[PDB]
């Protein structure tokens, strides 16, 4: 009916946060960075691959379906399978050699920074934030190419006797190669003569080779470890992600338990240098539920102050936290879904003792905040509106290059789908007595146990790129909250 | 009979070590630095002091003899006492205010760096050693004046967010004042009219005000503490001293036990950054025997690899270590004294599990070394000869300004007093079967449990300044031993 009021609030939110970000003195962004590479393969390309491999071996490899890529024949065998069988597929490789072979023999059309940390790192860099300290384990020369040249963006490197911060381009170790994901795309009509058989592809499809090298872990050098307090002293918060690449078993005697214990120490060391620091964790899909549970309960729960996740991820968390039914209700897409999203969010806040849980969905955001939070509900609302604007711009333009680009997102309309979805929640919360019609249309809802802030968002109908928007949403909000709080 | 052979060895030792010191990559020198100030007071000076104080108060202070200087009246009262009574005396002050009053109202004729660390710091600086990292708790602007401007000499300072090494002159905290000792000297015939009484001084005498401020302790900032491994990584050894200023009781709830525990952590942290590091402790007179015992047993014994002390100090250590008789025998000055010195040194090596115990006496040096030492007895002998030469030069010239000054000490004769003292030890050790006449006149004595190196030294008959020679002796030897060992 009236988004005009929401629209004014959006403008106030943008101006206030734009100015306030000057106050953030530094932010440590760590762990999962990688290169996503895309290649559309034609016939001339396939011919060069076959020129590099033995057909007898590939046919033998094809007979026994391979569940991993270790040799260039494994690649071709899987590639041919997914070429003839219509279905798409993702296959992992546990070596960096595969990427190198592909680079030397195939090429890629486009490449882009990937991973939650690397994206947030570049985002906050172009956003003008001071002291963006990124950390990528075993950073390589190629990886650093995909960081941006900003004076405010740094990375730790050891200069023969001292640990120092330099730009990513000047901080790599020549002895490592990078984690790169290859997405291979082919199209209807592709003809290939293999082993005398002729294969023509029925429909468009993509193949994904996902590098998951076992040596890249949630760990850091002793030099860096002992410098945590000095880093923490000089930043206002940290954004931590990538915990999904911890495995149950590591061949060198380590287990998931050891890297949970390491993760928590990293957080505690940071707090040793700055007791007022605020740690955010971006959550994501974690196939293995034993690990998901440890990440949430063992790591995230009492040591982290802020968590960011999408709708589905709330269900993943609830599911391993003892609420199978409520997870089932959020996953169903019907009217009740947003009622279950709300209550679930409220669960996560208490069960995991956090300052704030930020859930970003398609047409709206929902943030539940503890009563002992250092910033006000009004400020939090300013932060979601800002994050909503940043997401509009990034969807419009493909990427944020400056703090001014963000203003283009103010001109994306508040989504009607999202606004009407809140209407369902509005009725529920009013009837519950939790809420008054005035307080909800305000977007600020206060309750003895917690406050909860809901906004409708600006949704782009023909967006340029949908990669890293969710990561962007959580980062932009967390720093906005960091700007708002104060210190002497 | 033949020092000519010793003389050749001295020359070989100097050339070899002179060249080898290039190899020491850094050395951390920490804790006790201070300013020693000397003032000869005439009558015009005393008159200004009385012009600043009330006679009635000083006379009242004089009636009740004061055992500490807290007020400028306390100073004058003690000063007058020691002026009329012939005897010399040392009186402590527990504030830095006393120094300031004296500076503003009295002046001093000469001042010089003092303390074991500060002296060794400047010594190794002028000696050309790379990376001399000094550490003085609550370093002040005046204190830093007395460090020398050498590019190789540094000190830790925190620059608003980062811990860094700068020169002492640029690393002070404007908010601290320095530990300074005032030595006041007066002479026969001094006339002073106080309270109507006239005082004339009978004989020359000095008064010493020794600043012992309770806030200067054997501790360091958290920033520095967390940077120990990075420092240790970049030095080959550390020289630690000043443990004598730990008190039983500290008014803020701390006790000697806490600073022992801190001292040992400092050593362990350093070893975390460099496992091959070698720690030296220079020992000194420690009036309180409970503390002396803790320093030796609780701190020095298993965590330190090298100890340096004078003849008397060996007796102090033996005494609190359970050997009262052997301590009594070294203190007696008779022929047996050097037999007891030897055996005592051997005691200290085993009872305290060290790599080497270096005892420097007036005409000779005695170093007992464990069998698992990283450097050879021959090399050790080179180190004592070098240290003996450095001590000759410093006694000649008052101070070491360059690595070339050391060569002047080669031209100071081997002491006959010292050589003949060894003759007694030679007979004992031969008759003991420990030794063969050839092995002793060689100066290298090997034994199942330990090796022991004895040399005669170069002693100056009209020396310029005898302050810090012993500290110099131990430092020069320890670094010489550090130069000799090897690492990749
Ligand atoms: N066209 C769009 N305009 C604005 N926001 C969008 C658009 N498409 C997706 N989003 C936001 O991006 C989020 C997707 O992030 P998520 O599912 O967590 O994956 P990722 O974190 O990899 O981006 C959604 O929660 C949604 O709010
Ligand atoms: N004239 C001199 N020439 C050479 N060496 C000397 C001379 N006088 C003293 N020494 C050496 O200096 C040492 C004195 O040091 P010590 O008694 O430990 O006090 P400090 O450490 O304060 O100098 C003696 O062991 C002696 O070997
Ligand atoms: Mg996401
Ligand atoms: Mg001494
Ligand atoms: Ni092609
Ligand atoms: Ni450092
Ligand atoms: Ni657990
Ligand atoms: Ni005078
Ligand atoms: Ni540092
Ligand atoms: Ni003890």
């Amino acid at each position: 009916m009236d988004i005009s009021e929401w629209e004014k609030r959006y403008n106030e939110a943008y101006s206030d946060i734009s100015k306030s970000l000057k106050k953030v003195k530094g932010i440590f962004v760590a762990y999962n960075s990688n290169i996503d590479a895309i290649k559309h393969i034609d016939e001339d390309d396939i011919e060069k691959l076959l020129e590099q491999v033995d057909a007898k071996e590939v046919q033998e490899r094809i007979m026994e379906y391979p569940r991993q890529i270790d040799s260039p024949a494994d690649f071709v065998a899987r590639l041919i399978i997914s070429m003839r069988d219509g279905k798409a597929a993702e296959v992992p490789t546990y070596t960096t050699d595969i990427h190198e072979w592909l680079t030397d023999n195939l090429g890629f059309d486009e490449a882009r920074m990937g991973g939650q940390a690397g994206i947030i790192s570049n985002l906050l860099a172009n956003m003008g934030i001071k002291n963006v300290i990124a950390y990528v384990p075993w950073l390589s020369k190629e990886q650093a190419e995909y960081f941006v040249d900003s004076e405010n963006l740094l990375h730790p490197v050891v200069e023969n006797g001292k640990l120092e911060l330099k730009h990513p381009k000047e901080a790599y170790n020549p002895d490592n190669k990078p984690k790169v994901n290859w997405i291979i795309e082919f199209s209807k009509g592709l003809e290939v003569k293999f082993a005398g058989e002729k294969i023509v592809v029925p429909r468009d499809n993509r193949l994904i080779v996902s590098s998951r090298p076992p040596w890249i872990r949630i760990d850091m050098s002793e030099e860096l470890y002992e410098h945590l307090p000095e880093i923490g002293k000089n930043i206002d918060g940290a954004i931590l992600s990538g915990y999904q690449m911890i495995k149950e078993e590591y061949e060198d005697g380590k287990t998931y338990k050891d890297y949970v214990e390491k993760a928590v120490n990293v957080i505690k060391r940071l707090k040793e240098g700055n007791p007022d620091i605020r740690i955010h964790v971006e959550f994501t899909s974690i196939q293995n539920k034993l690990i998901r549970k440890a990440i949430l309960k063992d790591i995230v729960r009492k040591h982290v102050h802020s968590l960011g996740l999408d709708t589905v991820e709330v269900a993943n968390a609830l599911n391993v936290l003892g609420y199978e039914e409520l997870a089932y209700s959020v996953i169903k897409k019907d009217e009740n879904a947003i009622v279950a999203l709300y209550e679930g969010a409220v669960i996560l806040l208490h069960e995991l003792k956090l300052e704030r849980v930020h859930v970003h969905s398609l047409g709206y955001y929902i943030c539940v905040v503890s009563k002992d939070s250092p910033v006000s509900p009004e400020d939090h609302r300013k932060s979601l509106l800002f994050a909503s604007t940043v997401a509009a711009a990034r969807a419009l333009l493909g990427n944020i290059n400056s703090l001014d680009d963000i203003e283009a997102g103010l001109d994306v309309p508040v989504s009607e789908q999202g606004y009407n979805q809140l209407e369902k929640l509005e009725k529920y919360l009013v009837r519950r007595g939790i809420c008054t019609l005035e307080d909800f249309e305000n977007g600020c809802i206060c309750t003895p146990n917690h406050d909860v802030i809901i906004i409708p968002t600006k949704v782009v109908e023909k967006p340029v790129a949908t990669v890293g928007i969710g990561d962007t949403i959580s980062a932009a909000a967390f720093v906005s909250v960091l700007a708002k709080m104060k210190k002497k």
